[PDB]
């Protein structure tokens, strides 16, 4: 299965370094691709021409295939009244840092479904792989990418979501287990979250004998990779393992957090961004259902509010509101140059 | 690795999970005779009934087997809380022409509150004694080990695993979020880390000392191989054995697990008073919803639910049943237990 997948992508090793918005960089992606895996960058939140520049930066650092990731959520629905109430609720937190909340919130992460400039840019630049999170694009768009040689991956958290990935015509499904760090790939969180663990999810999707399955969530070493392959996966995707790499853009506080005792426990929160996401809990991790908490605005408007608070806190040296995403294998994190980490994972896999 | 197999004197690193209401002496004996470790659960029975169940297993196998006991913090009776809960359930009872019970009972005595259990186990000396929801005091673990019993305790986190090591147990059963039935969380009031099997097993094997038994979501030899790659010394499988004819799952449960409902499991605290995974039905609702009163302690809640199940059953209604199943439920197979064990071994090899 790994022979099939590595051949499908242009690569030597069945290991994808996860795209991680705010953490992956062209340097990180190129290091992993150079070492033989599939490096990744995340381009959502940037204008298409900035995305183009980022893709070109990676190409200036590696000749090998890499992965470009875009969010494909339902386009956020602005709700000024609900957003106003949310900001008013956050007011005392801003005031701790001598700040006021932003006067309005913005749709800071445009979905692939709402920014028509993204697809033609990708068709021009032709990265080896394009991946989607939160949903699959229409079949005709997936086809357009494939027509110029691009391999298309989509994340799914359930067999039902995997069926939609299949119907979209993707080349592979990234099976994201509950272990995974960062945003959950749930398509329609208003319907709930089955919260299936990696070991069950990968086996269920592989037992379907359709798309190659890339296991994502909680994998930190070659033993984890071997286990994923035993379950039927064709490859793995690893985020938390690469966060401490010097090539990533994690800041010092994030690295310190992930190296220390806080790594012993991760949690899910919707109050950071408006969508369920896993990280090291802090003051942004509260109960949205608690008395006094007004209704949550839509994703990604909530994250715009949180980013403003993060900025105010950071300006006073306070890191207690940071987005420090991490999977349930966080305590097994290592700090190595990314090429060395890739090499080490391959040795462990053998 | 032969770390677990040599510890228990068995041929195969596979435990058929103890499953209160589903495992039987016949199931345990079939699995043990086939070379694995069969298990029974004896909580909810008087010690002498537990003794009888242990003797039933011995009548059917000369091989090692596992006897499981709940080790939760003893439930505290609270008549006012229980009356409020019964009142909330009242319309459900009325739907079936029944009255709710007047009082709730502590139907599942913890190992910590029934002092007749330890002496009985010391006399009967099963090969393994296992504990769910907590570890007994070190002195009691030692008492069992002193007569040659291997002691297993379930843990859902590295912090709970540390308590298992502190208690001096022989092995830790790492229960991932995939697992069917009751979650082994020691102190649910502190929250639930809800760690998946793949992370949990690796964490315990990479950072701890004890042999790790992987539990949750494992349905075939590929799953067993995956667990061993993560560093487990054995596996424990519940859902996989539910459909065996030797189990005491009723027909509705068997048909539910075989049919389309197997595509979704969920956790509920409203069935028993403790978080547990199964095929969702009318007993699966949000305990934090508007108008829902505070939950009585475990296991008093389950006594209430059993009464409702009885009433619904009398009218041919199965929508309140406890049909526990793990997240690998869609991969369940229906075979004689010894034949399933043989198949798993072939798949493992
Ligand atoms: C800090 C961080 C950032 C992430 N950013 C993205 C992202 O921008 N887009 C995306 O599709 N997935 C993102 N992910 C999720 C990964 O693709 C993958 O599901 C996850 O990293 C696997 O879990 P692991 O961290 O245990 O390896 C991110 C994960 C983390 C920890
Ligand atoms: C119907 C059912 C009943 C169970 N009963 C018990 C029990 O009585 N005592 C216990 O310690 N574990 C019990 N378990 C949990 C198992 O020990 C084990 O954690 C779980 O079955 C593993 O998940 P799996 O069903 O995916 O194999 C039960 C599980 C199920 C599905």
């Amino acid at each position: 299965m790994t022979d099939r997948f590595t051949r499908l992508l242009g690569i030597q090793q069945p290991i994808i370094q996860a795209p991680m918005l705010g953490v992956s960089t062209p340097a990180l992606a190129a290091a992993v691709s150079n070492a033989g895996g599939l490096g990744s960058i995340a381009i959502t939140g940037s204008a298409a021409e900035k995305g183009r520049a980022l893709i070109r930066e990676v190409r200036g650092l590696t000749d090998k295939p890499f992965n470009v990731n875009l969010f494909c959520h339902r386009p956020g629905q602005a709700d000024p009244a609900r957003e106003r109430a949310w900001l008013d609720y956050l007011k005392p937190l801003f005031a701790e840092f001598g700040a006021e909340p932003p006067v309005r919130l913005k749709n800071i992460y445009l979905s692939f479904l709402e920014d028509p400039t993204l697809l033609p840019m990708l068709l021009e630049e032709r990265p080896a792989a394009v991946s989607f999170h939160f949903g699959a694009p229409p079949r005709d768009q997936v086809r357009a990418l494939q027509a110029v040689g691009i391999r298309v991956l989509v994340c799914a958290t359930t067999p039902e979501e995997a069926a939609l990935v299949e119907a979209a015509g993707a080349d592979a499904v990234v099976a994201q287990g509950i272990e995974a760090g960062g945003s959950r790939g749930v398509f329609e969180p208003e319907r709930g979250d089955a919260a299936i663990g990696t070991l069950a999810l990968v086996r269920l999707l592989a037992a379907r004998g359709s798309l190659p399955v890339v296991a994502a969530g909680g994998i930190m070493d070659g033993r984890g990779i071997r286990a994923a392959l035993e379950l039927g996966a064709s490859a793995v995707q690893m985020g938390t393992a690469f966060v401490l790499c010097p090539e990533s853009s994690a800041n010092a506080a994030y690295r310190e957090a992930l190296k220390g005792p806080r790594a012993a426990r991760t949690a899910l929160t919707v109050t950071m961004s408006g969508r369920s996401a896993r990280g090291l809990p802090n003051r942004m991790f509260f109960d949205a259902a608690a008395p006094g908490v007004p209704p949550l605005p839509d994703y990604p408007f909530v994250y715009d509010a949180t980013k403003a608070l993060q900025t105010a806190a950071l300006a006073r040296g306070n890191h207690d509101f940071a987005a420090q995403w991490a999977g349930q294998g966080a305590a097994l994190a290592r700090e190595l140059p990314a090429a060395e980490l890739l090499r080490t994972l391959v040795e462990e896999l053998r």
